[PDB]
Order: C-alpha cells, then structure tokens, then sequence
C-alpha cells in the first residue's frame, strides 16, 4: 500500500514532515500543537493555527488525476461538534476548483468542485445528536477514495458509508496547496485533532482501506472512551457498556454501579486509576495482556480492588466449582496482592476492553443486575468476576470502558 503514497505527514524527529519520499514543503503557521496524543497528530485549536503543505507539482502529473484515496483520523470536540455553523478544515480550493474537507453542524463533508464552481459532496453524521452512541470528541478513522470514471466514496473506520458520482462534474483543476486549519472564530473549547494524514496515488480496495486501519489503530494499546491510548495512573470513570451513566460506590463492603444524580453527564464519581503488577512507568500505555491492578481514592483513603474469594450466593459455603459469581470489593491494604492483579484486553476482533483474572480460577469481569449480598435478596447493578464465561465473550455486559477528562469534552462538576 505504502508503494502509492504520495503524501505522508508524520513526526520525525520532532518535526512533522512529509516521509513518502516526495518531500513536499510542510509549514506550520501559528502555535500548532504536535504529537501530543498520537506520535502523528496535530491540534487546530485556534484560528490562527494553520500547517501550509506544498506537493512538488509534478506529483499532478499522475494517476492522481484519475484515482485516489485519502486517510486520516479526527476526533472533534464537543463544543465543536454542537455548532450549526460551517467550518472548513481542509482547503485545496484555488481559482474555484479542487477539494475541501469541512465540519458542519455535527457533520463532516467532502468536497470537490470544478472550475464551474459545481459540486458533489460526500457527508457523514457523525455526531448522531451527540449521542454516546456516535463519534463526538472520539477518534474515527476516515478515508476517501476518488475515481474520475466514477464516485467518490466515504469510509468510515473501514466501512463504506457514502458513495457520490463525480463522472458528470466536469473539469477539476487539483492545486499543490494543502491548508490545514479553521479560520471561522471558534471558543476555547473548539478544536480538533486529525493525525496520520496520508493521500494515495490510487483508489484503495476495501481489503487495503482496512490494512491501513487496523495498522493505525494501534491494536497492543488499550484505548480510553475517547479511542486515546489508556495509561498507567491516570483517573477513569470506568463503566461498563451497558450502564454509562452509572459510576463505581462502595455499599456494605462491595462494590455497586449507582446512577449519577446527572443523568446527562460522563465525568461523574470515584473515579479509579490503573496500576501495573509488573512495574511499568508512571503514566506509560497500557497494553493488551498487561497485568494490572485498579485503585480508588475515596473519602480520604486509598483502596485497591479485589476479587471476593467466596460467592455472592451464601448457599454455595465457598465450594463453588461451575457458574460462580464473585463480588468485587475494596481493600485498605496496597499491594500486588493476586487476588487483586486482573488482566486487560482488546476485544478479539471487534474502545472498549475485557477484564480477567486467573487468581484460583479463570474469570471475566461483567455487570449485571444481581443480589451480590450474601446476606440479603436485595439486587443491585453490579460489577462482578465470573466464571465459564465462554458463553459471555460476545456480551456487551462483559464490555468495559474507561472515561478521561479530555479537553475536547468539557464538563462542571456540580456542587
């Protein structure tokens, strides 16, 4: 795939720079912000933020003209995903004609014009009313291919969403400038990041549109809710699929998801933070596999998690073989106690992770509604370690996510 890449910007030693071996000048205008979340990435966060790309000219004079693919991820943020207004992010338009990327009230689009200021575009919602459900201040991988004797088409994160005819437009005078950046008059809260910004000298297939995205997704990284990398020690609003607006509590010595008073908010209560069982630096990426252990400062105390060691069921006497369910609890005592070191991983094939332990038996971390008091038939939603879990392995309820406050989602904590 590499072979037709006309166009790569990537952070080289500590420049972002073009390495597809064509050398196209790469000026950055204004305070853009390098490599701060992926090695690739950049930060438009003010309207005088500007990368100027300049292709060698004779890069034109190719299949470009006929065929071609450009990739990239984005993650916008919320504040500017909410607008209604128009904002163009990408500009290679001169003398009414060439292509454009932009953002528009929670949409992106992509267009291509013609030297008759005619012109078709490809749109994408990727906001879906700023559901949970959709891409709001979340990393998606984006990529477009162009086809003179056809369509342009939309992919997003590997999939074909759109499809545009382009064959009836008629002459597109490409330009050698590329302008990165947002000249509308945006808050502080408006802003974006795109990184791996690629352009192909050929209409990728399927198969090689996913190449390029399973390489870039980074698959030995666990990533938090936003598709950033996880970490070792930074906080979490760890929740599970099923229950997004219910943070972790302590209740009668185990752990309970209970309803945040606000319904509407990610950033709610007792948050946790990541610890490895083998050693690895403050704040390094957490990997799938890694050995980990999970913390929460409440009330003034630190805790780790652990596994009960018996049943929720008080029935079973501690001799369960098949089908057990253990509560989770909180423990005063620090340490790489087993009973407390879990496992996290990507989900096979299908940003959420699976969490497992193998103290005494082989467990999966689920939530559920359960009665996880041994002494009471009172249910609550609960998160828990189970066993024979073979069956639960497509379940969303086995499926975990890991909220950072991240500054293209701003919330205010109630008093």
């Amino acid at each position: 795939i590499n072979d037709s890449k006309i166009l790569s910007l990537q952070n080289k030693k500590n420049a972002l720079v073009d390495t597809s071996g064509y050398n196209a000048e790469v000026r950055l205008e204004g305070d853009v912000q390098v490599n701060t979340i992926y090695t690739n990435d950049f930060k438009l966060s003010s309207s005088g933020d500007k990368i100027i790309v300049n292709l060698n000219n004779n890069i034109l004079y190719s299949a470009i003209y006929e065929n071609s693919s450009v990739s990239f991820w984005i993650k916008i943020s919320k504040d500017l995903t909410n607008s209604h207004n128009e904002y163009t992010i990408i500009n290679s338009i001169k003398q009414n004609s060439g292509w454009k990327l932009c953002i528009r009230n929670g949409n992106i689009e992509w267009i291509l014009q013609d030297i008759n200021r005619k012109y078709k575009s490809l749109i994408f919602d990727y906001s879906e009313s700023l559901s949970h459900t959709g891409y709001t201040n979340k990393w998606f991988f984006v990529t477009i291919t162009n086809n003179i004797m056809g369509y342009m088409k939309l992919y997003i994160n590997g999939e074909l969403k759109q499809s545009e005819r382009i064959e009836d437009l008629d002459e597109v005078k490409l330009d050698k400038t590329i302008v990165f950046g947002i000249d509308e008059n945006i808050d502080e809260n408006q802003m974006l990041w795109i990184r791996d910004f690629n352009i192909f000298s050929k209409e990728l297939s399927n198969e090689d549109i996913n190449i390029v995205y399973e390489g870039q997704i980074l698959r030995n990284v666990i990533k938090d809710y936003w598709g950033n990398p996880l970490k070792f020690d930074t906080e979490y609003y760890m929740i599970n699929y099923n229950y997004i607006d219910r943070y972790i509590a302590p209740k009668n010595n185990i752990l309970v998801l209970v309803q945040y008073s606000d319904i509407s908010k990610l950033y709610t209560k007792n948050p946790i933070t990541i610890k490895s069982a083998a050693n690895k630096n403050p704040y390094s990426r957490i990997l799938n596999g890694d050995d980990i252990m999970f913390h929460m400062l409440y009330d003034s105390r630190e805790y780790m998690i652990i596994r009960d060691t018996d049943t929720i069921y008080a029935t079973q006497g501690g001799q369960c073989s098949k089908n057990c369910v253990y509560a989770l609890k909180l423990q005063s005592n620090l340490g790489n106690y087993g009973i407390g070191i879990f496992s996290i991983k990507n989900i096979v094939s299908q940003y959420c992770s699976q969490i497992f332990s193998s103290f005494m038996k082989n467990t999966m971390l689920l939530a559920d509604i359960y009665k996880p008091w041994r002494f009471s038939f009172e249910n609550a939603y609960t998160p828990v370690a189970v066993t024979n879990y073979e069956t639960k392995l497509l379940s969303t309820s086995s499926f975990w996510k890991f909220i950072s406050r991240d500054p293209g989602w701003v919330e205010h904590h109630h008093h």
